[PDB]
């Protein structure tokens, strides 16, 4: 799949905020800051090489990677995680760390981010701006 996930998301709605951010263990004052804020996340797409800018809570997280290489990335603790990225499907990037399985989808202007800790399911529904 060459399905370009490029653009600034501007985010709609979200379900789980603060059970997903208790489950990590963010402090509360974090959980209660962030829990109403609706920003924007970008990705920039150049083949297999993903940048993403994301907003989350009160947080603003930077990750690189390319799909099937091993990379670094940086959870919501601040805590920095070796895993790999990879393209399943025609439209989602799925990766696991730290028992997270995170999916990330593209439909149309709609990307849907997923994140399966345990059974609590952080969904994140955005449009492109
Ligand atoms: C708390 C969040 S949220 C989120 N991602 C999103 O929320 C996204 C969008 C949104 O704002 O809704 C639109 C595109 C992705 C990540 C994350 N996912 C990835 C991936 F590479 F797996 F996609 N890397 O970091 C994280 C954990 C700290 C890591």
């Amino acid at each position: 799949s060459h399905m370009s996930f490029s653009g600034k998301y501007q985010l709609q709605s979200q379900e789980n905020f603060e059970a997903f951010m208790k489950a990590i263990g963010l402090p509360e004052e974090l959980i209660q800051k962030g829990k109403d804020i609706k920003g924007v996340s970008e990705i920039v797409q150049n083949g297999k090489h993903f940048k993403f800018t994301i907003t989350a809570g009160s947080k603003v997280i930077q990750n690189e990677f390319t799909v099937g290489e091993e990379c670094e990335l940086e959870t919501m603790t601040g805590e920095k995680v070796k895993t790999v990225v990879q393209l399943e499907g025609d439209n989602k990037l799925v990766t696991t760390f730290k028992n997270i399985k995170s999916v990330t989808e593209l439909n149309g202007d709609i990307i849907t981010n997923t994140m399966t800790l345990g059974d609590i399911v952080f969904k994140r529904i955005s449009k492109r701006i």
